């Protein structure tokens, strides 16, 4: 038992990280079999980071104006193609520690782990969740663009997300490894900010269930709830709607714990109507939502 | 900037992992040049559990008795020897994939990461603190013993914890990678407790300066104090000790944000008496003692791992 915010191993990906540099600018690249992925804005000078023609500023550069380090190794670039907001810069080997992998495009909710890396080595690991805003709550510094979001379900990693900037208010923004933003962003230093953000309502439920199964039962009532009447309560402290897909998604955790998931959501608005009095919930005195009913099931029972 | 539980990267630390089976017991063991290391009550079956003679136990055992699967490959087991609560499988090959390393034994208040395994394969990495009272909050199922923790210095691991068991309370004791338990617990099934915890004091007042760095600062005041002051408002709260070095440690961040140790313990100081008011500090309601100096800094100024 115990539960913690868990990262997936990252030793898969540490093997793909490399530094990429173009004139003045260096970041982090994904090499995988023949590509390099990185931020198509590698290629911008700091001025003229307002309004970047990407086209016309690739058009202008040669396979040897980008300088690729593994290592002490420096990889050949022998091609480039610009796919979205991501650079693809073709190398004359392929990484021989390139894990089985896919690219998959998140929903707002979903977890992932993130290698911070600077300079093509590995700072750290962490667990984030794709806000309902479409920002993450991360941990980036200069030189963080590049750094990737992954998930390991057995032995294949799928990429979910690409680091390219920081928010007004302190948190990030990105792409999937296709190079389409999540949100409404821009790669451009134009004025932009994250919307309102909103609590993970599913989450919340999946979490509170974690806690049942590690055997807290404090916050549980007599009480049931319709799907409508807890939705208007719930918005009213800035959560998610609960859909009924939702509903369904919790329907294991449900089975395991023998609560309903309608008799959870009334342990939810009496929990929002009261707070913790002192009291804590898995080592929290708020209330988490960056672990999924997915996670909740690999940490609690079994990986 | 934003400031997250932040583990060291596990990849040094995933290529060292094998499965080790002894009869019907399967766990995890750490493949070190031509050494597996694992839990000495691998050897143990039920009856053996009550009270296990470990000596008398290893006398009986084949060196085919032990089954070490590094993926598919089954190692040969050439040698066992037991260190304290360690077993040491001697195997006819070097792990290709040993990193530099070295085995520390470390303090409570020290922070690392675990790399929590199940059949000889990573599944998770957390960051973990030694607890004053030397157990650590993980979060481990049936087959994670023999999962270790780690810190990571340029490129040498430092293996600093080897997982053994579950106390009432869901919290986790084990051993230095020499054997040697953290705390006042044995490797018996028997009636064993985690005592009263306390606050890694240092590890709260560096998270107050990482939670500064990045902006939030309410809790800042004009008020200084001294050590033997907050110590005596410290003990009254189950706050460990805040000594002299621990002052000198925090050092650094005092002059990146101009508040003294002192005056950044009377913002402490504050907290404990008053509570926090309805805000969050770094998105957290209570006050965090899981983040060392070190920590901190690392974090917020980019280091990297070679
Ligand atoms: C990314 O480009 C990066 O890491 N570049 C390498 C590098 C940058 C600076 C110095 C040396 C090397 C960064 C990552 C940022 C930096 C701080 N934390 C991060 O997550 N992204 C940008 O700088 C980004 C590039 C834009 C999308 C194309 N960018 C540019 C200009 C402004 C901002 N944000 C900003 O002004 O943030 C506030 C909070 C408003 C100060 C920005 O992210
Ligand atoms: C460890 O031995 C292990 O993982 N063994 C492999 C295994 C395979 C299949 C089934 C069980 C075990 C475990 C790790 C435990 C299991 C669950 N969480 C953990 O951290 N350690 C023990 O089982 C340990 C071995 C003893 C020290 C030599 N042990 C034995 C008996 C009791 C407990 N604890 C206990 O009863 O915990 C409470 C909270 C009281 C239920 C124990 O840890």
């Amino acid at each position: 038992s115990g539960f913690r915010k868990m990262a997936f191993p990252s030793g898969k990906v540490e093997g793909c990280m490399v530094q990429v540099t173009c004139g003045t600018t260096t970041l982090n690249g994904l090499w995988l079999d023949d590509v390099v992925y990185c931020p198509r804005h590698v290629i911008c000078t700091s001025e003229d980071m307002l309004n970047p023609n990407y086209e016309d500023l690739l058009i202008r550069k040669s396979n040897h104006n980008f300088l690729v380090q593994a290592g002490n190794v420096q990889l050949r670039v022998i091609g480039h193609s610009m796919q979205n907001c991501v650079l693809k810069l073709k190398v004359d080997t392929a990484n021989p520690k390139t894990p089985k992998y896919k690219f998959v495009r998140i929903q707002p909710g979903q977890t992932f782990s993130v290698l911070a890396c600077y300079n093509g080595s590995p700072s750290g690991v962490y667990q984030c969740a794709m806000r309902p805003n479409f920002t993450i709550k991360g941990s980036f510094l200069n030189g963080a663009c590049g750094s990737v979001g992954f998930n390991i379900d057995y032995d294949c990693v799928s990429f979910c997300y690409m680091h390219h900037m920081e928010l007004p208010t302190g948190v990030h923004a990105g792409t999937d490894l296709e190079g389409n933003f999540y949100g409404p962003f821009v790669d451009r230093q134009t004025a932009q900010a994250a919307g309102t953000d909103t609590t993970i309502t599913v989450n919340v439920l999946a979490w509170l269930y974690a806690a049942v199964i590690n055997g807290d039962r404090w916050f549980l009532n007599r009480f049931t709830t319709t799907l409508n009447d807890f939705n208007l309560v719930a918005m009213k402290y800035n959560y998610e709607p609960l859909t009924q897909d939702h509903v369904d998604i919790l329907g294991p955790l449900s089975a395991q714990t023998g609560i309903a998931v309608l008799d959870m959501c009334a342990s939810l608005k009496e929990l929002l109507q009261n707070g913790m009095n002192g009291r804590t919930i898995l080592g929290s005195a708020l209330l988490e939502d960056e672990f999924t009913p997915f996670d909740v099931v690999r940490q609690c029972s079994g990986v």
